[PDB]
């Protein structure tokens, strides 16, 4: 079964080892082989080999550090590519086999009490919007997407049995070339990337995978609809849209200025012109058809009425080339009027393209119409003019300060002192006011000016470039009303979707109250035009209260909001954030989406795909088809077959669990006096902040990402499990274990919550965790480490006991197996990383010079460990 | 065995039939199915179905003609692509399996009396130069190369056994798209192509196949050298070069003016810039290596000494972009000074590229150096700056007139009246003269000015753009001396290779005499710098005297020339022309090259690849590797293992054969009074002249091409067999059959000559031939037709008797089989073509209007028949 995968990893590793021998050494290969041996030994109890391991690492010269690190990082890299190849190959788990869609559609179709029209309308109302996010540990300076597409193509071809030995030889020769490139093509950011750089990586994902991936997803989905149900969605219906937060999210990031966003907004347009030209060229040459309709001929009428379809593609070609030229100037900083055929809306690309499609169908050229034209048609609506719409995100606090400084300058009062009823009073008065408020030539502070300039970019940008304004830390109705006032002042002609982001236990708790007041304001209700979009901050609430309380809190807030909006007639859209069980990808994800309160996906799927998981969910075009197909079935099933409502006793088990768990979690994280000092020593948290990892500049202070990432590198995974098990053991100790087991079998929310601990417990590593304490933590803090490690050992038993199994995550053997592989490949990077942190941390203590070798090897481990661990939050 | 091929043709035909049903009809499919049935019946003797066939064709409306024709043309097209796919697939004849090289190298290596150094120097002196020629029946307006690469890729992928049904489904969906494109993408020249258009098709061959093909050929050849012999050729040795006659050959073509050549010369440079940029971009991003040599660092020294290889690739990128810009202006007709980094020589691309290679090897990055850099390195020397050097070609007569008009204007005398000793006298005097001769502001006639302007282009063009000046119809030493005088007058700074083209039996006969006089002129001998290049006009001499006399005449002239130049110390290079057994491609070709007089390829292989055979020899990159590999073994074997010298009695059998055969051939073609009238009626010769087939404007008059092509369409193949058999039967009738059989077993020249008749007799078709007489020829000319057809029936027996076989070409079963397939697919185009010629020819007789439908269907048959028949001369 996993034999083929085991063979490929072994094959790619020999090739790497070959390349390293050629490269520079047999010595480094020995540096690598001694470290694995010693590490395996040490773990298996040999305390003499632990000594040996410690001396071996300490004797590594600084010149050996990076090459050794990169080696370990590379072996892991081939392991993941062997892992991902296996996943889409038909003689392996086969993630992109269209049965994934059909299995879901068959289930529905033969489910009594499910009218076919009920099914058809759910189909016709599908909607997915995937919001790309930056990768927090992207270490190189150029995107590697395209090389990966290539290694994968080579593995695909070597899979053909009966391949003539010469073909085999040829394939292996390129494979060695491609691996060598990676060992020698070293790039390492020296400096913190910038929002433009991160915006650029998203364009790389779009062109190396989404560009082909989306249209294929749409063809397969369509072939399946018609096969299983008897009808194809209409050409005009493209249910997928991609959006990006890159150069749009300034929450906590001073480097994302209104100037940067302006810039990135332009760049996207430039890149869409680039990709759309490649599509249009193809079309200009293949559309030599001369048979056309009255309507189409009319549309050209003479001049090009002797090459009709070609005509309309040539016109578009110029129109695209003109706008390209204009944006390359603006990118450059030059201002010059815009050409007559400047492209700003998708309708401008759609229209002509759709006209050709229509005649070709009408005139008997169906097959040609449904080929590359169809693909460009779907890409216009999926990507269009802006390529990827961006989302703007700023904290609520920042809006309050801007509007406070404004009010004091006008002598009206001080907004950040007024009670909430006064703020709404002031906001509704001004929102209805016809006289401006923003002083024409004002002198605000840097911060305020930024808030003000950003809304001017939004307002200045063509409609459909910006998908939504997200308000992180939204706590009251004035928080939402505040951005509508600023946008009004910025001059905006359309209705911009504003979304509160509730990301704390109380804000989640108060969320429903906050929106019912907002919908009771008649002015607000008519401004949103029957649609609201809320954002649920799972990851931050879990930082606040622990994962159990956060999950139940989020469960309750969505159910309350779904019901509130339904009473009020508003189409609610839940915007999902980062991690959680909805961001696990694959089957768990599909289980997860279905485990949400009934109603939850009635207004669509909108999620924040984590940066570090992009390669694994959209890395190759076939993975994109898998990912979109999985999501698509989930929506459909969740909307026609919602989960049951919880048995009241369950609710009381969850209330309690939530209190015990939050109580234990805060016990340690907030109340325990040794925790912060422990944390800072045991995890590479401080270094993740100094090093040039994300574009943000170098426990309540911290952000979800750095909280999660730091514990992931240490291997304890504290954030993702902490009070859950403790609370669960206690409830069992009351004899309620039988109810916990019923909740698991019959309540999707609950099994899915327990499922997720299993995977975290599956990647955590207590031997490694203990090793960092031994090397990095002061002796007096060891007891706390031992305590937290023992908490986990006990939490795995309760979880295994409730799950009635003896092996963790036994329902997902392929995920289990793949986690087993990466764990062994990741092993040596954690062993090495501890030495680097030690060398690094002692240089500082003794006012030394950040050695560049030591720092770069550390960035390699960080990024390798993060890649081997994937999702851990 | 041929099962897989039979399956694929059936598969592609169903898909075509599917597409046509969708398209416009079930009626046309019936138009096609009735015509094959009736045609098969008629042939098999049913004279009632022959009547039915005749009425069926006559009842076709003019609106049915083209679609019916195109259908038959398309089925043939899929048949050839199934045929060509099978040829390179490892589970079929496998043309590009590197054993082709190794088999040859093994043979050599273990051949006693063959020192390994003798072998190594032959290796180090290999040299191939393939001169591309236009396609005489290219009917569409855009090159289809690239689509064909794609259909082939799709067949390759469907060959994988174990292909998951979804993959299979996906592949078939594109296949249907691709076929549909061809049925609906109709383009048909309305007008005669132009030299630029034909120059453009050669660029299409270069980029869709030679660009990848050459470097692969070079890697395989290199891997084989080292495997079998123990050494690899050095990086600086690229033994292949491609040249084109497109926009260079004006022999007989008024449309190829000096202006056109100037233009085409520029365009090639533009296109090389285009392809070289794609290579350089790749290099600019993959060469991130920072480890470099003193020498390389020196070469950059600071500025870019922190990204050395990238630096040199970025410099070249600008340099290429600059020259591109300059040629797009010149192409446009604008004159503006040339940029500082204008590229004119290959050394300018070589140099930097080679520097990177050197450091990468030196610094341990061998594997990266030997990858894409190696490929660009080899392409520079194979294609370089000009992309494809062109060759200029003008008749000798035209030079005599230009120089006659010149002399009369100066009052010196009249060159075209002076005896040959006087012409040489005058020419040597002026060639040594320091005072000019060409009047500064003269008024010649159009013709003369063209001769004069063309030499000015040659002279004006950068050195290495023009490979040689070919003199068609060269008869005496003054013919060669004449072009050296004109070139001198045109101002030329380098030594341009001039080559006489002997293309008549007497000129072949006199060839040796002509060159010994030329080498006895001390002035000439020192001007050519130890190198002469002669051109052998097989195809035209055969038009003159028939194929046997021509072949023996050519055999004798090369042997005489090889010997003459060897005595004189000149490196002779035989330039081969069109068709003949050297242009058969594949194994016959390899046999053919080896059957030439010893010495023959000592100065390399230079051949004129026929236009209509390009798809079949260089159509896909893998076919190019096959073709170059076959040629390469032939050179090596021919140079280390020459054929035996003929037994004197053989020579006398050949003299006689040559006289009898020429005698019979001229009997019919020149002396017979009914022949011309017959010819013009039975073949589409006149129409091939009117229709927009080649770029030349709309029996001694005629040219090889039109002589051959016309008889190929009729199916009799007269030009390629005519007196051969007649002469052979006569010699058997003297009891010398036993000597003819010995000559065949032991004399390569002879078996190869008889081999070639077999293939012509294999594609000829006497039933079809008779059908054209019945439909197109007047009753009184029928007897001549019957006579010529009966000549052939008798010639096949003598040939089969001498070959001791009962089935034609029994030593080449795959070629035999593939000829069988195409013959059945071509069948209906000949049946249809006869009706078109009838309708066309009667419209004219009755002063009607060339109906465009009738003419376009005719162009389709012409081009289809020419494609099914491939090489027939
Ligand atoms: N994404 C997997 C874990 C992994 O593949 O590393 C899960 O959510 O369970
Ligand atoms: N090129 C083949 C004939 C063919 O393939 O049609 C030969 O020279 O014998
Ligand atoms: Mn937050
Ligand atoms: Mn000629």
């Amino acid at each position: 079964q996993y034999s083929a995968l085991r063979s490929n990893v072994s094959m790619l590793g020999k090739v790497l080892g070959e390349t390293i021998k050629d490269a520079l050494g047999e010595h480094i290969l020995e540096r690598v082989e001694t470290i694995r041996k010693l590490s395996k030994s040490s773990r298996a109890g040999n305390d003499a080999n632990r000594q040996e391991l410690l001396t071996t690492l300490q004797n590594l010269s600084n010149d050996e550090l990076l090459p050794v690190a990169r080696a370990f990082s590379q072996f892991l890299n081939l392991a993941n590519t062997a892992e991902q190849y296996h996943s889409i190959s038909p003689k392996g788990e086969a993630a992109s086999n269209p049965e994934v869609i059909a299995r879901t559609l068959r289930k529905l179709k033969n489910q009594p009490e499910l009218s076919e029209d009920t099914i058809k309308k759910a189909v016709e109302s599908l909607s997915l919007e995937l919001v790309l996010t930056a990768h927090p540990t992207e270490i190189t300076r150029r995107t590697l997407i395209h090389k990966m597409v290539e290694v994968n193509a080579c593995l695909k071809q070597l899979d053909n049995k009966d391949i003539a030995d010469y073909e085999h030889n040829q394939l292996m020769r390129r494979l060695r070339q491609l691996i060598a490139q990676s060992w020698h093509t070293d790039e390492i950011r020296k400096l913190r990337p910038s929002p433009v750089d991160e915006a650029k990586w998203g364009f790389a994902v779009v062109e190396n995978s989404l560009w082909q991936g989306v249209p294929n997803y749409l063809r397969e989905l369509n072939e399946q609809l018609e096969e299983n149900l008897g009808y194809k969605l209409p050409v005009e219906f493209v249910p997928v849209r991609f959006t990006s937060w890159m150069g749009g999210d300034r929450d906590g990031n001073p480097n994302v200025t209104a100037d940067i966003t302006r810039h990135v907004l332009l760049l996207s347009r430039w890149k869409a012109t680039d990709l759309f030209l490649k599509d249009i060229q193809v079309l200009v040459s293949e559309l030599s058809m001369v048979e056309a309709t009255p309507e189409l001929l009319a549309l050209v009428g003479e001049e090009g009425a002797a090459e009709p379809y070609r005509y309309l593609m040539k016109n578009l070609r110029s129109r695209l080339m003109a706008t390209q030229a204009w944006l390359e100037a603006r990118l450059k900083g030059e201002e010059l009027p815009k050409p007559e055929g400047l492209l700003t809306q998708n309708e401008e690309l759609w229209e002509p393209l759709y006209a050709c499609y229509q005649s070709l169908q009408a005139c008997g050229m169906g097959i040609i119409a449904n080929g590359d034209l169809l693909d460009t048609l779907r890409r216009v609506k999926c990507f269009g003019v802006p390529l990827v719409r961006i989302d703007i995100r700023q904290e609520s606090t920042r809006h309050t300060e801007a509007l406070g400084e404004l009010t004091r300058y006008l002598g009206i009062g001080d907004y950040e002192s007024w009670s909430e009823a006064d703020k709404q009073a002031f906001l509704i008065r001004e929102l209805n006011s016809k006289r401006p408020l923003l002083p024409r030539n004002w002198q605000p502070s840097a911060e305020t000016r930024e808030v003000l300039d950003t809304c001017q970019v939004i307002a200045e940008a063509p409609q459909g470039s910006i998908a939504a304004y997200v308000i992180s830390m939204a706590k009251t109705p004035s928080d939402v009303l505040a951005v509508h006032l600023l946008l009004k002042e910025a001059g905006i002609g359309f209705a911009m979707p504003v979304a509160p982001l509730f990301e704390t236990l109380d804000d989640l708790n108060n969320a429903n109250d906050v929106m019912t007041q907002l919908l009771n304001i008649d002015w607000y209700r008519g401004l949103i035009q029957g649609k609201q979009m809320v954002m649920i901050g799972y990851s931050d609430s879990a930082k606040d209260a622990g994962v159990m309380a956060a999950s139940w809190a989020q469960y309750q807030a969505q159910d309350a909001l779904i019901k509130t909006c339904e009473k009020a007639g508003i189409e609610l859209t839940l915007f999902h954030g980062r991690g959680g069980s909805i961001g696990r990808g694959g089957a768990p994800a599909h289980a997860a989406l279905l485990s949400q309160p009934p109603g939850s996906l009635k207004g669509g799927l909108r999620v924040t795909e984590q940066g570090e998981m992009i390669r694994f969910k959209y890395g190759l075009p076939e993975i994109t088809v898998s990912s979109l197909s999985l999501y698509t079935g989930a929506i459909l099933e969740a909307n026609l077959l919602p989960p049951p409502e919880p048995k009241e006793s369950w609710r009381r088990i969850m209330d309690e669990l939530s209190v015990i768990s939050c109580d234990v979690y805060r016990g340690y994280v907030r109340e325990n006096k040794d925790f912060v000092p422990y944390f800072r020593s045991a995890t590479p948290e401080q270094e993740l902040g100094k090093l040039p990892l994300g574009s943000r500049p170098a426990v309540e202070s911290l952000r979800a990402i750095p909280w999660i990432f730091a514990w992931t590198q240490n291997r304890l995974m504290l954030p993702a499990w902490l009070g859950a098990g403790t609370a669960l053991q206690k409830v069992v100790e009351d004899g309620k274990q039988s109810e916990l087991e019923a909740m698991c079998r019959d309540w999707p929310f609950f099994s899915t919550r327990l499922g997720m601990l299993e995977m975290v417990f599956a990647k955590a590593d207590l031997w490694l965790a203990e090793y960092y304490d031994q090397r990095l933590v002061d002796k007096a803090l060891w007891p706390l480490g031992k305590e937290l490690r023992n908490l986990q050992e006990e939490d795995i038993k309760v979880v295994l006991a409730i799950a009635n199994d003896s092996h963790l995550m036994a329902d997902l053997p392929w995920i289990a197996e793949s986690i087993q592989l990466r764990n062994i490949y990741t092993d040596p990077l954690n062993v090495l990383q501890a030495e680097l942190l030690h060398r690094s941390r002692q240089a500082e203590k003794e006012g030394q010079e950040p050695d560049p070798r030591v720092e770069q090897a550390l960035m390699v481990t960080i990024a390798g460990i993060a890649a081997g661990m994937r999702n851990t939050g």
